[PDB]
């Protein structure tokens, strides 16, 4: 269940998530847009899903992409803040899962974000240990999709 | 226009917003659910818009309402963090405006949250000065609806 996946994030996984988030979550505009542009660059097939944001090649200058990228980073902030209470983490994961289920985003397609996350972490010198920790948090949302 | 409403957030208004947020933002789950149940109790005609959350009378016990309420408080957190830069505050305001425009929520109906906000601030011993500061930030979202 989502709860099982949540309940299995360990003390050192939560430590790696919090420690990397202190750095990548400090600049939400910069790192949020960096995440979205790496998604569109490496996975060009997803661009069509983001038609509401207009022309995503514009990057930072596209006001709708910048607004979306900041709000996504607050969704991750929320996740990081609920780590010690699985019941609260589960009801916010399920709320964001419904936002993607209505856009017909499958668990497999949602997991395409792991590549971008790994790349943004690597730019701040957080290696594979941290990327693996973040893949465990993404898998909690995948359990809901 | 959003940009003029944004220009109304002067140095003193920004200070009052930050100073009261430091208190109500410390308990996102508690105050978030409090805001929503006060909206439904005082403005019963709005409950129909929230049919996805099921029985909102249950409050904190209703997992969908709790998930919704925590996320709403991170939208407010987001607005407070963008007060330094009006261009970033306006693109996140417009993102949340579209979430309500699709739900057929008018500027007048969105304004019904001011009663709830004043009551929650009042229980924390933040009076009308602070309620009026928050009404000015709510007016930026109203301007985009
Ligand atoms: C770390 C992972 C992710 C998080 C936390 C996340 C978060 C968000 C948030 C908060 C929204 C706004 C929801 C709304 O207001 O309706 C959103 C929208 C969306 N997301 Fe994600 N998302 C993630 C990954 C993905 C991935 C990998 C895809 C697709 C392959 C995806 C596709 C979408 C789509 C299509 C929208 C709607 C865009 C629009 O029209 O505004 N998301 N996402
Ligand atoms: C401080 C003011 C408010 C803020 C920051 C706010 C924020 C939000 C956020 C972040 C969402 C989630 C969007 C999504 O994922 O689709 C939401 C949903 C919603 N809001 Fe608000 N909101 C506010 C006031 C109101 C008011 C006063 C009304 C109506 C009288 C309203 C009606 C709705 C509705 C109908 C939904 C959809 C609930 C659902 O089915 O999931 N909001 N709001």
């Amino acid at each position: 269940s989502v709860y099982d996946a949540a309940a299995q994030l360990t003390a050192d996984v939560k430590k790696d998530l919090r420690d990397s988030w202190k750095v990548i979550g400090s600049d939400k505009k910069g790192n949020g847009v960096a995440l979205m542009t790496t998604l569109f660059a490496d996975n060009q097939e997803t661009i069509g899903y983001f038609k509401r944001l207009g022309d995503v090649s514009q990057g930072m200058a596209n006001d709708k992409l910048r607004g979306h990228s900041i709000v996504l980073m607050y969704a991750l902030q929320n996740f990081i803040d609920q780590l010690d209470n699985p019941d609260d983490l589960v009801c916010v994961v399920e709320k964001f899962a419904v936002n993607h289920i209505t856009r017909k985003i499958s668990a497999a397609e949602f997991g395409k974000i792991n590549g971008p996350i790994k790349k943004v972490l690597a730019s701040k010198n957080f290696g594979d240990k941290y990327a693996n920790a973040w893949a465990k948090l993404v898998a909690v949302v995948q359990a809901a999709l």
